[PDB]
């Protein structure tokens, strides 16, 4: 589990939003397991906008953060499970880092701010949907 909080949005992997997500829905994309929705009150994080391919990550599996080198946003062939059939999901980036059902919503952070969410894994890989193009967050 886990949630950006920038201005008056809130940024959650789609498949784990609420009913309260989907209530103050603002823009969400299948592909990208993206959600946003809106918040009454101003919110605690930073948006990198830059091209970083190394960071820190937060694995709740772990109660730990790691560092990571990690690929550039790209689509990614993603096995089914229940809540997407297999499909390819776009702007992933993957890295090897441990990660386990229940991570997904760590935030990856670089330098420059937040980079995105965990959202994927498998056997010593896990993926991040990245957020940095989505550069309305800010406003
Ligand atoms: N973005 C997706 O389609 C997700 C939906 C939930 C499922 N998913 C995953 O990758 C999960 C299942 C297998 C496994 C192993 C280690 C870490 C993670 Br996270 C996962 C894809
Ligand atoms: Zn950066």
């Amino acid at each position: 589990s886990g949630a950006i909080y920038v201005g008056n949005y809130r940024v959650v992997n789609r498949h784990l939003a609420t009913h309260n997500d989907w209530a103050n829905l603002v823009w969400e994309d299948s592909s990208r397991d993206l959600l946003v929705s809106s918040t009454t009150a101003q919110g605690c994080d930073t948006i990198a906008r830059c091209d970083c391919q190394t960071g820190v990550y937060y694995c709740s599996s772990r109660r730990k953060h790691y560092p990571v080198s990690f690929s550039k946003p790209s689509l990614i062939f993603v096995e089914a499970s229940e809540y997407y059939p297999a499909r390819y999901q776009s702007h992933l980036m993957l890295a090897v880092g441990h990660s386990e059902p229940g991570d997904c919503g760590g935030i990856l952070r670089c330098q420059h701010g937040v980079v995105g969410i965990v959202s994927t894994g498998g056997n010593g890989l896990v993926g991040f949907a990245d957020v940095r193009d989505l550069l309305w967050l800010d406003e």
